[PDB]
């Protein structure tokens, strides 16, 4: 009868093993120790799958791989179109990941476009311009000897690329300290699953309709006002400017506007700025951790950047996207550290799942996190080896390793971070080589609010090739 206890018999009722849960709370405030760290602990306890409770939500977690194959890519469609209902988010319920059911088939269908080989391959020589920035201001930091702060430079280069290549303006995060793009996306539910609001609306969810009322969100105002007034004003003078320019991201959305409200065009402006950034420059500053602490790595990566392109040479799309052992220390680095840290989908519906009958509402989490650190599919799960992903070894399962998530509602900017990244790390490779100092935090610890990402930041020493 109590309010804050009522499905909190499910999963016993259903043999489905898991944490006690707390009467209102449920098991959320166990997430206060890191995602990352709950799941993996729920795993090495309970098994191939286990409940917890946000609140009253249900939550089952699966690890197997065929029937997270029914989750992520048979059943999208017919019952897991959408993730968590995140609550008050105002006119943001239109941005593509946000967006539900047949809403967000249309305007994933329109953005897609964006990410088109031709697209990416056009697109490149702008990645490449702000490459050659990012190498320029690493040397100015590298040639006073002192140690790089990672996440300064390669969070303006991470901003610049996605900034520039999207609404075709160049804000040169990279030589202005003092970037309002980068700090306006700091705020965003700092706490995470303890920010107050969101935990309120975890342990209330009928609050959402009130706090809509009130034009409150789980966006910071402050924020949500100056990427709106920034798009629009970027967008003024893309129908002023009496030239040529690229048919990108920003003019897409301009060509649904003539025949998409400006509102809706500021959500898919905002959401492509939040998950591009933190994204792209955590990825970045974890590989070179990682190639700083195995020189070996290092070493025979930056072997293979001389080989294809000596003397320094430029790289091109083709030579960025085709060097093998790149491609394997990138997706080395997204095993140890897949960001997301899972993947989620709620049930639209009354579901069997594994023999398990889960009501609609219901939330289904992939853990991407302890999946990839499962000692049942990788040796030696901590290590940082680039050859697990070798072409000569056997295919990975698409379903264990999930750091862009699998299925119609996988990563649809998948390719354009992988560029990105790749880019970047030829263009530093060829010019430096990094590896650790006494600030250094050898191993490292990774934070427990939010994204995932390292306690202290990572900072390493430059020295040029
Ligand atoms: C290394 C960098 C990145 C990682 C690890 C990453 C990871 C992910 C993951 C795990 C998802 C969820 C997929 C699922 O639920 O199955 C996702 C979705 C998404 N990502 Fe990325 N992403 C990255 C870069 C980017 C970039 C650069 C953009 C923008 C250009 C972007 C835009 C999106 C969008 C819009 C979605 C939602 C797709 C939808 O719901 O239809 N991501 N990403
Ligand atoms: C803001 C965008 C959303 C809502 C959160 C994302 O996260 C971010 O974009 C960065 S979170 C942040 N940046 N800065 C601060 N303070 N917090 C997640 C977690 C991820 C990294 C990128 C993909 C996706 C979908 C599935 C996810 O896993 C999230 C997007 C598309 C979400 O719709
Ligand atoms: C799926 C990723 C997780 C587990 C939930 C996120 O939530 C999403 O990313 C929602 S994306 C979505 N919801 N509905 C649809 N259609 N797309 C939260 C809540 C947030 C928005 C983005 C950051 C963070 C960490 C702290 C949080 O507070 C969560 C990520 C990194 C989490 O690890």
């Amino acid at each position: 009868a109590l309010y804050g206890t009522r499905t909190h018999g499910l999963f016993k009722r259903l043999g489905i093993p898991g944490p006690t849960p707390l009467p209102l709370l449920g098991n959320v405030l166990s997430y206060r120790q890191g995602l990352w760290k709950f799941d993996t602990e729920c795993y090495k306890k309970y098994g191939k799958m286990w409940g917890t409770y946000e609140g009253q939500l249900p939550v089952l977690a699966i690890t197997d791989p065929d029937v997270i194959r029914t989750v992520l890519v048979k059943e999208c469609y017919s019952v897991f179109t959408n993730r968590r209902s995140l609550g008050p988010v105002g006119f943001m319920k239109s941005a593509i990941s946000l967006a539900e059911d047949e809403e967000w088939k249309r305007i994933r269908s329109l953005l897609s476009p964006t990410f088109t080989s031709g697209k990416l391959k056009e697109m490149f020589p702008i990645i490449a311009q702000y490459g050659d920035v990012l190498v320029r201001n690493l040397r100015r930091e590298a040639e006073k000897g002192k140690p790089v702060t990672l996440k300064d430079i390669f969070g303006a280069y991470s901003m610049d690329v996605i900034t520039g290549t999207s609404f075709g303006v160049n804000i040169d995060s990279l030589n202005n300290p003092q970037d309002p793009f980068v700090e306006s996306t700091k705020k965003f539910l700092k706490f995470g699953f303890l920010d107050p609001l969101f935990l309120s609306i975890i342990l209330f969810p009928f609050l959402t309709p009130v706090f809509e009322a009130l034009n409150v969100s789980l966006f910071p105002k402050d924020t949500i006002n100056f990427l709106s007034k920034s798009v629009n004003r970027m967008k003024k003078s893309r129908l002023n400017d009496k030239q040529k320019h690229r048919l990108d991201f920003l003019q897409l959305m301009i060509d649904s506007q003539n025949s998409l409200s400006d509102l809706e065009l500021a959500a898919q402006s905002i959401i492509f700025i939040f998950a591009g950034y933190e994204t792209t420059s955590s990825v970045l500053s974890f590989t070179l951790y990682e190639l700083a602490t195995h020189p070996d790595v290092q070493q025979k990566l930056q072997k293979e950047i001389d080989a294809v392109l000596p003397n320094k040479a430029p790289p091109t799309y083709d030579a960025v996207v085709q060097m093998e052992y790149l491609d394997m220390v990138v997706n080395e680095t997204l095993r140890l550290f897949p960001v997301a840290i899972r993947l989620e989908r709620t049930c639209k519906k009354d579901v069997e799942i594994n023999g398990v009958f889960i009501p609609k509402g219901s939330m289904v989490v992939i853990p991407t996190y302890a999946l990839h650190h499962d000692p049942k599919y990788w040796t030696e799960p901590e290590e940082f080896r680039p050859e697990r992903f070798s072409k000569k070894k056997d295919s990975i399962d698409p379903y264990i390793y999930t750091p862009f998530g699998t299925g119609p509602r996988n990563c649809i900017g998948m390719r354009f971070a992988l560029m990105n990244m790749k880019l970047a790390l030829i263009r530093v490779l060829q010019n430096f080589s990094f590896k650790p100092c006494k600030e250094t935090q050898i191993p490292l610890k990774l934070d427990t609010q939010g994204l995932l990402q390292p306690e202290k930041p990572i900072v390493l020493k430059v020295d040029s090739r």
